[PDB]
């Protein structure tokens, strides 16, 4: 393991301008230093190379307007879905039964879930998406679960960010907050979502029924 | 736990006995062993092999029957979620040259995902875990994309008790066809056991010109 390919060493953190000693290399845009170490938020990061073989100001580079601090993540077209042959994205409209389980590393003004549990590396998510910004909620993770049926923009994830990415992304119309006001989300605590029962699928229905 | 709390005192139940080293002594509930290291002990860290339910009620549901005769039913559209007008979610997709994809089955088979993909979101019965070939434990295969092809690629539906929602790579010749004219080759575990060998070095960067 270790925070960076081997190849960074001695110096990894060169050409990047320290900000805050919480991130690696103090930048903000790399992630934070410290990285979970319960379940199940280490078992979504246990295949998660944060820079993949690349070095930091390489990463910044290839996936950023700029190295310097004012550089921001450039993101995928098409909402990140996975494009097909012709270059179109590959989604449909879904409805979300009552019960299923979602998660997020976002704050809740955002419209992108995936499936409870989908590991980090499958969202196409740079490092910043693990800052924690609320303290109640350590590396931005949130859970949910469906209490209203709805529909959702629903497709594979292309790759970004030196991931593989290949999850499957909800897309929402309306963001994470405005669901749980009107009904159709409620959040988990930790409690709901950490034995595997909790993982598996009790409200689709069986061919025979 | 192996069982649902609930299933005790006698989980087996309604299960007739057939062949040891198996749940109950029946193929179709997968094996006793469950894999002790890294990927696969990763990939089954979420799943409860009959969710909620006791073995004989798991086979009432997702078999044509309980006694040993019983063929597990499959999902329709080849297992892709269906969006609100009931037609698969899917496209066709050029796999890059690169792309790490696995596989718990034999060669003749033609679903693959996302190397990593966890167990619960391939929408798998008990029995894929089931071990064929002493070279291959509990039939797992990786492979590398060595030439692009098109696939089928789209959301997999939630079946056999579990969420899916990992992406499924429907291929249009079986594995070990794609094998033998160059499109896939075969990964020893030495070259997917580091958290670097999950990223993805062959993804471009966008173009800032
Ligand atoms: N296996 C995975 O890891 C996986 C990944 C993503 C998604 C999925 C999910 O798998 C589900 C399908 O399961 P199934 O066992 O049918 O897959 P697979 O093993 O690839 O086989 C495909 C078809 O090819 C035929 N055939 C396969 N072998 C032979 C053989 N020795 N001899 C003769 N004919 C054979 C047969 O029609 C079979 O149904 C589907 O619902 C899909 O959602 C799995
Ligand atoms: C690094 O900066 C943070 C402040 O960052 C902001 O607040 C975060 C919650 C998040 O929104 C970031 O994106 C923001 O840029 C410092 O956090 C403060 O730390 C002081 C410690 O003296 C503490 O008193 C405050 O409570 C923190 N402020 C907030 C808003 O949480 C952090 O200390 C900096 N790191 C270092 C090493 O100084
Ligand atoms: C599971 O076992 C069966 C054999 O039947 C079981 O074992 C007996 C010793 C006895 O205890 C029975 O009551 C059990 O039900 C295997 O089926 C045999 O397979 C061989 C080789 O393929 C074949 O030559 C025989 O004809 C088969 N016998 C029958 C009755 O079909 C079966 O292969 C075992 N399955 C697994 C996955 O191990
Ligand atoms: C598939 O098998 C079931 C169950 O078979 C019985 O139980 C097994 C464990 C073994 O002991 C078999 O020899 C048994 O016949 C069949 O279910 C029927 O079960 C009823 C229950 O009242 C019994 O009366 C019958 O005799 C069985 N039916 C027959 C012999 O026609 C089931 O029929 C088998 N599959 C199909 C497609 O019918
Ligand atoms: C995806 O493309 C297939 C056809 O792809 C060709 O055939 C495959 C077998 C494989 O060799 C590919 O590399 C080829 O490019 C489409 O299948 C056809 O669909 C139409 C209408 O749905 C049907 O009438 C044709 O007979 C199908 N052809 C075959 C050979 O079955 C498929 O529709 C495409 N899927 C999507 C979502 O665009
Ligand atoms: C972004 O900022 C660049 C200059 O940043 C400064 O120089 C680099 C080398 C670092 O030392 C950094 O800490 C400094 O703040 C500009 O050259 C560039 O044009 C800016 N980008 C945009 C889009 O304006
Ligand atoms: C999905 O629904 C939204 C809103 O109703 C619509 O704007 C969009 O075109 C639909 N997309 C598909 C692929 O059906
Ligand atoms: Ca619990
Ligand atoms: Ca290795
Ligand atoms: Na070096």
């Amino acid at each position: 393991d270790s925070l960076f390919p081997a190849r960074c060493w001695p110096d990894p953190c060169a050409g990047i301008t320290f900000q805050n000693d919480t991130y690696v290399c103090g930048d903000p845009r790399l992630g934070p230093v410290v990285l979970p170490q319960k379940f199940p938020l280490n078992n979504e990061l246990r295949t998660y190379a944060r820079f993949g073989a690349l070095c930091p100001a390489e990463f910044l580079d290839k996936w950023a307007t700029d190295v310097a601090p004012n550089g921001t993540y450039i993101y995928p077209p098409a909402n990140g879905f996975a494009l097909d042959t012709e270059e179109q994205p590959i989604l449909g409209n879904a409805t979300l039964p009552v019960g299923m389980k979602l998660d997020r590393f976002g704050s809740e003004y955002g419209t992108f879930l995936a499936p409870l549990g989908a590991p980090y590396i499958e969202r196409s998510l740079p490092p910043s998406n693990l800052n924690t910004f609320d303290g109640m909620y350590p590396y931005n993770y949130h859970v949910y679960q469906v209490t209203k049926e709805f529909v959702v923009g629903l497709g594979p994830i292309a790759p970004w960010f030196e991931q593989p990415g290949m999850g499957t992304q909800f897309v929402t119309y309306t963001n994470v907050l405005g669901l749980i006001d009107d009904g159709y989300l409620r959040r988990l605590d930790e409690s709901e979502y950490d034995e595997k029962v909790e993982y598996s699928n009790p409200y689709t229905p069986g061919p025979n029924q």
